[PDB]
Parts: C-alpha cells; sequence; structure tokens
C-alpha cells in the first residue's frame, strides 16, 4: 500500500514517498526519466522542500500492492567507490563501529593492529561484508526482507552459496508460481533494457538494489533504486559490467549479479 504505513518521509499526493536529496541521486534519477531504464526505476518528479530541507518526490513503489512483501537485493560485486581506497590510504578514518560488526560475526577476521586500534577503514569494512555474503562471488546478496505478516530480517550477513540464496526467496515467494514467473519475466526485460540503457553503459552503479514486490494477489514488480553512489564514467569511456573489478578500472559487475540473479530464480522455478 506505502513504504511510510530515516531517509523517507510521508508525501502530502497519494501514492508518492519523499527521499533525502542528494546531488548523485538526484543527477541520476533526472538522467533516468530520459532514458531505457525509465520504466525500470521509480518515478521521479522532482525536489520539494519539508521543514528547511530537500527531499525526492518519489513514487511510492508500495501503492499498487494490497499487503507487499518486500525484498532489497544489492547489486554489484564492489559496493564502496573507488574514491574511498585513496581516502583510506592518504587519510584512514579509522571506524569503531565497523570493528565491532566485524568482531561480532567472525572475531578471527580483524588483523592484529584492527584488533589493537579496536577500528577498520571502510574499504577493509565493506570488502570482508562482500566476502562472507554472495557479492564477492555471484556479484548481489541479500539485505532485506518486510514480509506481509508485518515481520522483517536484515539477518543475511552470512548468505552466500548460490544455494542459500536460492533457500532466502523460496521463503520469499512461498510457493506462488505466478509470483515467481512475474518477477523472471521482469528480470529478464531489466536485464534487455540494461544492455542497451545508455545511462547504464556510461556510469559506475555502485550500492544500488534491485527491489522485488509482491503481494497475496500475485502482483509481483521490481525496479532499480539507490542511486546515491552512482557516478559517470570521464570522458566518454564505457564499463561492460561483466568484467572483474581492479582498482583503476570502476567495474561493478552489476550485469554479473543479474544473470546469476536470473539463473537462481530460473533455477527454484524448475524445483
Ligand atoms: O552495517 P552493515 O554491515 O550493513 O553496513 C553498512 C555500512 O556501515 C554503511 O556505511 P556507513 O556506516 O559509512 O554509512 C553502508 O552505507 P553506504 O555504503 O551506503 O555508504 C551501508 O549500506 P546501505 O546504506 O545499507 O546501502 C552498509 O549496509
Ligand atoms: N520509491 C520507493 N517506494 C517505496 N519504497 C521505497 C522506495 N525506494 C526505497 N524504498 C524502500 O526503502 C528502502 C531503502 O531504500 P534506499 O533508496 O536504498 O535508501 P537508503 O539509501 O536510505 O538505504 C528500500 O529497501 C525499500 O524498502
Ligand atoms: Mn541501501
Amino acid at each position: 500500500g506505502s513504504h511510510m504505513s530515516g531517509s523517507f518521509k510521508a508525501a502530502g499526493t497519494s501514492g508518492l514517498i519523499l527521499k533525502r536529496c542528494s546531488e548523485p541521486e538526484r543527477y541520476c534519477l533526472a538522467r533516468l526519466m530520459a532514458d531505457a531504464l525509465r520504466g525500470c526505476v521509480p518515478a521521479f518528479h522532482g525536489v520539494v522542500e519539508r521543514d528547511g530541507e530537500s527531499y525526492l518526490q518519489l513514487q511510492d513503489l508500495l501503492d499498487g500492492f494490497d499487503g507487499p512483501c518486500v525484498l532489497d537485493c544489492k547489486m554489484g560485486v564492489r559496493t564502496y567507490l573507488e574514491e574511498e581506497l585513496t581516502k583510506a590510504r592518504e587519510r584512514p578514518k579509522l571506524r569503531k563501529d565497523m570493528y565491532k560488526k566485524m568482531l561480532a560475526v567472525d572475531p578471527e577476521a580483524p588483523t592484529e593492529e584492527e584488533h589493537a586500534q579496536r577500528a577498520v577503514t571502510k574499504p577493509r569494512y565493506m570488502q570482508w561484508r562482500e566476502g562472507i555474503s554472495s557479492s564477492t562471488t555471484l556479484g548481489f546478496r541479500i539485505e532485506g526482507i518486510k514480509k506481509a505478516d508485518g515481520s522483517c530480517s536484515t539477518d543475511f550477513k552470512t548468505t552466500r552459496s548460490r544455494e542459500q540464496v536460492l533457500r532466502v526467496f523460496e521463503e520469499f515467494v512461498q510457493g506462488d508460481e505466478e509470483v515467481l514467473r512475474r518477477y523472471l519475466n521482469r528480470l529478464q526485460q531489466i536485464r534487455d533494457t540494461l544492455e542497451v540503457s545508455e545511462f547504464f553503459r556510461r556510469h559506475e552503479v555502485i550500492g544500488s538494489s534491485l527491489l522485488f514486490v509482491h503481494d497475496h494477489c500475485h502482483r509481483a514488480g521490481v525496479w532499480l533504486i539507490d542511486f546515491g553512489k552512482t557516478t559517470p564514467l570521464p570522458d566518454g569511456q564505457i564499463l561492460d559490467h561483466r568484467r572483474p573489478w581492479e582498482e583503476g578500472n570502476r567495474e561493478d559487475g552489476y550485469l554479473l549479479g543479474l544473470d546469476n540473479l536470473i539463473g537462481i530464480l530460473a533455477s527454484l522455478a524448475e524445483r
């Protein structure tokens, strides 16, 4: 029905939502409304001011649905900008929170020096996260589910193997063959759109998600969201979005992820 049902605020207009304006994200949504990918992203209506702050006026993707189930998939083999690697080398901001969150999952993960600092760099933390999830090997990872019964979970930090990922989607679709077939049709059409998109070939797409939304009426949709770390390549250079990331090549592995995601849902459909 609606997401509002901490970047988000309720909109005055029916079927809209407000998201805290960020300059990279605003730039991307404006380009996307004129791109092949227009229909694959939430409608962007422009910027509005609320309590002296800038917000993006977005389509509420949950509006068409009756008690929506939602799954957030973060796309890419890499989940941080290359500029974070430079910053961490020349001017590291040691993160005590990231050390604790790492220690919690694997007490042998931090180095002797990280234990001594009780702190890690952001890129180090995000690289570790990529490796214990499916990000590094499959090019995406499950971040969170919201179920129609009001329940939610973010407990996927060690969801890594092809079969572990399949079991999460299997539980998500709860044997609804119509929802799964509609998800697969939508991902096939999104892949086709990404492969021809002028935007996609000229941008590094980091930290974006695919949002899966379905209901008990068998309505199913998928959209790309979260363009806060999507940036254009300099002087008309392009990415293939499949080849491995090597510092300087700005590759995101986005389509490696989408290929693997389509493969898993196609496998689930035949179970
Ligand atoms: O707690 P964990 O392991 O999930 O880690 C979170 C990181 O601490 C956070 O960095 P930050 O702490 O510098 O904001 C990420 O923000 P950005 O990568 O967007 O800068 C966030 O990504 P998200 O906002 O969820 O897309 C990760 O999930
Ligand atoms: N346009 C939208 N309509 C409805 N729900 C949305 C929309 N965009 C995002 N969401 C919800 O908000 C969550 C966070 O979105 P995201 O854009 O990644 O924000 P953030 O950068 O603050 O993490 C999504 O996983 C989804 O549940
Ligand atoms: Mn996010």
